[PDB]
Formats: structure tokens, C-alpha cells, sequence
């Protein structure tokens, strides 16, 4: 039984504590049913004690326990943020220790993968400076989970975008469309893409960050999955008004998306076709 291994987590023998964890985390990761058992056998208040834990085989542990909770259902999220997780989450991403900050990071972006309630609070905790400074770390397993934390975030409402845009992290997901490096690349146009899902004010801040003429150079890219990314990016930002509208014309897309309707890619024929059917527009 589950509320027997609860009661195990404040065991003095660590071979006892440590089996009980490993369990809870094991039958956490197999679906909202099981996600649920757990949370129901009280098992929360205990995982989040275990986050201030000194000994790195539980901390390990016990975030991956609460990572797994966090991938759940919008309640079972939500029951991760009354239990106090956030802030020892936030308290994590200044650790030293690159295994417990990425599952810190791992945390924090499944609890922003829920609502607007649940991506609110990750934004109330103080996550986004932290977040947008790692979008400089030389580490690219960070970066890339510091990317996907930013995207969860840009996922939610026009006011939840708004606070990433705030947090300053424009200039860096811009700088990220130079990198030779694919994932990274992907990532950056994924948060980019979701930023501009949002309203005219935040597709112009996009805009206005300078992402067009880098936009405009991916269009010409023989790597047909860049492409793809690249052209769902765009047609978010055609989406907008006509003062929007207007800069993708005058950054030279029209041009690039034209000749993108003659490629051998039928997705990307697609594509390029309903983008500068948006564009041309009126
Ligand atoms: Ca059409």
C-alpha cells in the first residue's frame, strides 16, 4: 500500500526511505490514474520536505517524483503548487549541482505545461529572470531546458506572454535563430512561434526585438525541418494586424515564400502558401 510508503519518508534507516521514494517516483511515472494514488495517499507534503534535503540521492529522487506528479492533469499540477513546491523550485535553479538544476527546471516546466492558473503561479514564484538567464548558459542541456520552461510559459494567455516578454527574454530567444546548433534553433522558434500566438502587442514585440530579418534568412534554408519551424513562426506573426502584416512584407518574405510554393515538400508547399495567403490578406 501507498500511504504506508508516505509514512516511510521520514524513516531514520535511509535503505527504507530511499525504497519507499524510489516506488512513489517509479509509480508516479505511469499515468494520471497512478498520479492521482499517490497524491490521494498524501504523499505531497512529504516529497516537497524532502526538497531542503541536504542528501542528494533524495533531493534527486524527490524531484523526479514531483516532476512526474507535475506531467499530470491541470488539478494534479495545481496540488503540486498548494503543497509550497514552487518555491524551493525557484530556490534550485541556483544550484551549482547541473543534475539537480535541470530536474529543477524539468519541474518547473511541466508545472507551466498546465493552465493559465498553473503558468501564473510559476510566473509569481519569480521563475522568468532565472529563466531568461540561463538562455545565456554555455551548458546546452540547461539552455534547452531553460528554452522549453520559456515556451510553457509563452503558452498561456496574452498576459502570461506578456510577463516572458517583461522578464527581457527577446533578445536572447532572437540571438538563439543564429545558432548552428538545430535543437537550440528549434526550441528558440517554438518559443518565439508561441509568443507570437498571442495578441498584435505581443506579435510586434517579436517584431520589434529584430526576429524578421533572421525569420527571412531561415526561409532559405536547405534543411526542410527548419523550414517547416520557421514557416509556422512566421504565420503566427502574419496572424497579427496590418502594421504587422506590413513588416514581414518589408523584411522581404513575400519574395521568400513565393518561391517556397515550387518546393519538391508538399508540407512545406502548404505551408509557405497558407503564410503569404495570411500576409497578402485584406
Ligand atoms: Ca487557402
Amino acid at each position: 500500500e501507498l500511504p504506508q510508503m508516505v509514512q516511510q519518508l521520514n524513516s531514520p534507516d535511509q535503505q527504507e526511505l530511499q525504497s519507499a521514494l524510489r516506488k512513489l517516483s517509479q509509480i508516479a511515472s505511469g499515468g494520471n490514474e497512478q498520479i492521482q494514488a499517490v497524491i490521494d495517499a498524501g504523499a505531497l507534503p512529504a516529497l516537497v520536505q524532502l526538497l531542503s534535503s541536504p542528501n542528494e540521492q533524495i533531493l534527486q529522487e524527490a524531484l523526479w517524483a514531483l516532476s512526474n506528479i507535475a506531467s499530470g492533469g491541470n488539478e494534479q499540477i495545481q496540488a503540486v503548487i498548494d503543497a509550497g513546491a514552487l518555491p524551493a523550485l525557484v530556490q534550485l535553479l541556483s544550484s551549482p549541482n547541473e543534475q539537480i538544476l535541470q530536474e529543477a527546471l524539468w519541474a518547473l516546466s511541466n508545472i507551466a505545461s498546465g493552465g493559465n492558473e498553473q503558468i501564473q503561479a510559476v510566473i509569481d514564484a519569480g521563475a522568468l529572470p532565472a529563466l531568461v538567464q540561463l538562455l545565456s548558459s554555455p551548458n546546452e542541456q540547461i539552455l534547452q531546458e531553460a528554452l522549453w520552461a520559456l515556451s510553457n510559459i509563452a503558452s498561456g494567455g496574452n498576459e502570461q506572454i506578456q510577463a516572458v516578454i517583461d522578464a527581457g527574454a527577446l533578445p536572447a530567444l532572437v540571438q538563439l535563430l543564429s545558432s548552428p546548433n538545430e535543437q537550440i534553433l528549434q526550441e528558440a522558434l517554438w518559443a518565439l512561434s508561441n509568443i507570437a500566438s498571442g495578441g498584435n502587442e505581443q506579435i510586434q514585440a517579436v517584431i520589434d526585438a529584430g526576429a524578421l530579418p533572421a525569420l527571412v534568412q531561415l526561409l532559405s534554408s536547405p534543411n526542410e525541418q527548419i523550414l517547416q519551424e520557421a514557416l509556422w513562426a512566421l504565420s503566427n506573426i502574419a496572424s497579427g494586424g496590418n502594421e504587422q502584416k506590413q513588416a514581414v512584407k518589408e523584411a522581404g518574405a513575400l519574395e521568400k515564400l513565393e518561391q517556397l510554393q515550387s518546393h519538391e515538400n508538399e508540407k512545406i508547399q502548404k505551408e509557405a502558401q497558407e503564410a503569404l495567403e495570411k500576409l497578402q490578406s485584406h
